[PDB]
């Protein structure tokens, strides 16, 4: 009875999708690309993807959605038992989002759509990513997972942000962030071996041509 | 036994300060400006303010700190009891943070420190802010509070973000965002009358010369 609005090329969508799959929860996928059309803003108020549809209405923002899922749904816990530990997962998830994912996102135009980004935007992304990766190294436990010895929400934000950020690094900035961050390199391969990953990546590939056609027309 | 690390000119610090005061919680303030010095990064890993020191260690990020306080501390609830309602408060808080506070912050250099910002940065902030305010208008309930009829965490992010964003709008962009947002103008005046606001403001004024001095060197 949960519905997830988004598209399988979206990293933030894939984070929720993995959480639902990891938890063995039933959900229906609805193709939805967000954006600024008036009808789209009625579902997602800033036009972001994904959106969770519940009996009570829509929730947007991956971080918010994941917290609602933990609280309300059955299946494998994706948080530690203790309050401080939960806040530490959430601190790490937030850091990856604001200090790795968002700055990398400023360069997705160039890295994925072959459209060069302003030099001022590149400079800022390089400084922001260097700091974001430094923050993750300093604050992350990587034991092997981000926050410690168990898979948590922060590993979802890690595994679908750090891949894209490293692509931006190599293609746009001439920096391999993971070359000198072996903790992170090892976790990324580990998350790559999650039993639900083949389905996520298969759906992504299957969805890619429509996504690109949507881009091409708009 | 809780300690709050930060400085009274910081809007993120003041949000957590107001939460602690409103819940009647005991806390010590510790002057801390974050930043990129090695000893500061040992406290706050990205160098942001504020940081809460607990029995178990440090927590950074206002949104994270507020949630931790709500989960562990006594006093007046700043969230509704139901999980969907709580998520909606957090959605509203996140939206104010990401789509109003952060784009405004890109122009603080100009609005507050008299250092003119690049045209690219200015125009991006204008577009982000118009979109952030539109998002707040469409998603917020303002009944009279952001999320409905009771004060919640989202009102903390609202009252310490929208003020500075409107200052940015007027000074840097020649846009008065609140001029066509009567719900938000009324709520900002209401939050202004909170009995802890005089203390917050007076502490801010008292702390400004040391803050600016830290900046000059």
């Amino acid at each position: 009875s949960l519905k997830l609005y988004g598209f399988s090329v979206s990293n933030y969508y894939n984070m929720v999708k993995l959480a639902l799959l990891e938890k063995g929860l039933t959900f229906e996928e609805v193709t939805f690309y967000g954006g600024q059309a008036p009808q789209a803003l009625e579902v997602s108020p800033r036009g972001k993807v994904p959106v969770l549809e519940t009996e009570h209405g829509f929730l947007s923002e991956t971080s918010v959605i994941l917290d609602y899922i933990e609280q309300t749904q059955g299946g494998k816990a994706l948080l530690p038992a203790d309050p401080f530990g939960q806040a530490k997962v959430r601190e790490l998830l937030k850091e990856i989002e604001l200090y790795i994912e968002l700055p990398a996102r400023t360069c997705y135009a160039e890295s994925f759509f072959g459209m060069s980004v302003e030099p001022l935007i590149k400079e800022k992304a390089r400084a922001d990513l260097l700091a974001g990766f430094a923050t993750l190294k300093r604050n992350g436990r990587f034991a092997p997972y981000v926050a410690g010895e168990q898979l948590t929400l922060a590993d979802l934000m890690f595994c679908f942000s750090v891949d894209l950020a490293n692509a931006v690094g190599k293609k746009v900035l001439n920096i391999d962030f993971l070359a000198d961050f072996p903790q992170a390199k090892a976790l990324l391969q580990l998350m790559g071996e999650n039993p639900h990953m083949p389905r996520i990546l298969a759906d992504k590939e299957a969805s890619m041509p429509a996504f690109m056609e949507m881009i091409r027309s708009g």
